[PDB]
């Protein structure tokens, strides 16, 4: 499962669509991830920190394609909203990590996101999620555009929305 296209064709209203195919799911994301790094991205894995998706990361990322993902609550009176680390391996042999976060109840907390590149082939896992959502300066899901340099001749740029159905706009560029 997962879908790509090309990455000149990722927006905003692709990933309305995306996020419209999942249905009236109280808390759920669409994450679009734009390679334009210079290098083939291969599927890690993704780690849950809380939801699920019923679809698969794409196993295959060239660079000039975006890849469509997402995420789900777990079904049925959880609270612990959509939370986790997606994670690729590029063909340099290091990795890109992006988190998202998408809570349930937002009188107490909101939307989050952060892109990194690790050295090496670093899988997701709880370790990644801590580092990226309590370390690494992640950008608030505010409706807002948020640009940083990556490092390792590459930079992000990305857009996330500030509600429960979440939209998350990644693209990450040669610097």
């Amino acid at each position: 499962a997962g879908a790509v296209i090309d990455g000149a064709g990722l927006g905003f209203d692709v990933l309305k669509t995306v996020l419209e195919a999942l249905g009236n799911v109280k808390r759920k994301i669409a994450v679009g991830i734009d390679n334009e790094s210079g290098k083939t991205w291969t599927a890690m894995n993704t780690y849950f920190r809380s939801g699920t998706s019923d679809i698969v990361l794409p196993h295959k990322v060239a660079h000039g394609k975006a890849l469509l993902y997402n995420g789900q609550k777990n079904r049925g009176p959880v609270a612990t909203g959509v939370v986790g680390v997606i994670a690729y391996s590029m063909s340099d042999g290091n990795t890109l990590a992006v988190l998202f976060s998408v809570p349930y109840d937002y009188n107490w907390y909101s939307n989050w996101w952060n892109v990194r590149v690790y050295k090496g082939q670093k899988r997701a896992d709880q370790r990644m999620y801590e580092e990226l959502y309590y370390h690494r300066s992640p950008f608030r899901g505010d409706n807002g555009w948020h640009s940083r340099g990556l490092g390792y001749g590459l930079k992000s740029r990305g857009f996330m929305n500030s509600s429960g159905h979440a939209i998350l706009e990644i693209h990450v560029t040669k610097a």
